[PDB]
């Protein structure tokens, strides 16, 4: 694990990783939050609140004492700090040492929607994803298919029901792009897409509620850099089954 996912807590010995193994933050029985170098070196701690204490992913980073207290925080820098927020924001540990928070707006979806979904799990599927004939995703009662017949579906399983669909037909893949737009292709030509080519990175969301979304990573605040008004790009990471938010990396200078 190189991220935290919304509303995660680590405490107690807990840790995460750099995708390359070398810096390691870890939240240690002690209450310090300390970024550790070839596991040996801490190359920055927030210091110690004392036992009993935790971290916590929350828009923000929080390190609470035992007293349930905020002892040192991020301190991310928005002016609107939305409740729901706290359920989409994520965090990367980069393999430069750097980590740094992420909250994402959707650029695009299968279905407007009114409010949030509540409770709502997502699988991620992440930049550069090539959707072949006969690509599937499950993710609860509901199935995401790339086709024979080109047909990009939603389907709920149990019953079958078509819930979604493109009808792109005869295309032969699909393809979450580097610069943010999600287009489904017969040859070169475009046959389908999400109108979201900004030059930032697209990812995927397929719910457990049979609906899809393209959101685009939007970094907000860095341990090296603090706040940032507006969001560089980044490039994806190593995407793999034991991440359960997206993954990026972003550049040492401008
Ligand atoms: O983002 C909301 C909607 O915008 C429309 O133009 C279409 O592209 C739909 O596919 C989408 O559901
Ligand atoms: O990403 C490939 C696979 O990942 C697993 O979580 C599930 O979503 C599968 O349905 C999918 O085929
Ligand atoms: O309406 C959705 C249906 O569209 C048809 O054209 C086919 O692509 C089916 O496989 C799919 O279930
Ligand atoms: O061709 C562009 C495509 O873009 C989609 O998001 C929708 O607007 C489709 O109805 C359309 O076919
Ligand atoms: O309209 C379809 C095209 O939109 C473009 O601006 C790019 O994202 C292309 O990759 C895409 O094929």
């Amino acid at each position: 694990a190189s991220s935290l996912a919304p509303r995660q807590v680590i405490r107690d010995g807990q840790f995460i990783t750099s995708p390359n193994g070398k810096y390691k933050l870890v939240m240690q029985a002690d209450g310090n939050l300390v970024l550790y170098e070839d596991g040996t070196k801490p190359i920055w701690n927030t210091t110690p609140v004392g036992p009993g204490a935790k971290a916590v992913m929350e828009f923000n980073l929080n390190l609470y004492n035992k007293a349930g207290q905020v002892a040192w925080s991020s301190n991310v820098y928005t002016a609107y700090l939305f409740e729901e927020f706290k359920d989409e924001a994520y965090l990367n540990l980069q393999d430069d040492g750097d980590f740094g928070i992420f909250s994402d707006e959707a650029k695009w979806g299968s279905i407007v929607l009114s409010r949030p979904e509540v409770g709502v799990k997502n699988k991620i599927i992440p930049t550069g994803t090539v959707m072949v004939p006969g690509t599937e995703y499950i993710n609860g009662n509901y199935r995401l298919a790339f086709q024979g017949d080109g047909n990009l579906v939603i389907y709920q399983i149990n019953p079958q029901v078509v819930i979604w669909a493109t009808y792109t037909m005869g295309a032969d893949r699909a393809v979450v792009q580097e610069d943010g737009n999600f287009v489904i292709y017969k040859g070169t030509t475009a046959l389908w897409h999400t109108h979201t080519a900004t030059g930032m990175p697209a990812y995927l969301k397929f719910t457990n509620t049979g609906k899809l979304f393209l959101s685009q990573p939007t970094l907000l605040w860095t341990l090296k850099r603090g706040s940032l008004s507006k969001p560089p790009k980044v490039i994806p990471g190593q995407h793999g089954p034991l991440d359960t938010t997206p993954i990026w990396s972003w550049p040492h200078d401008y």
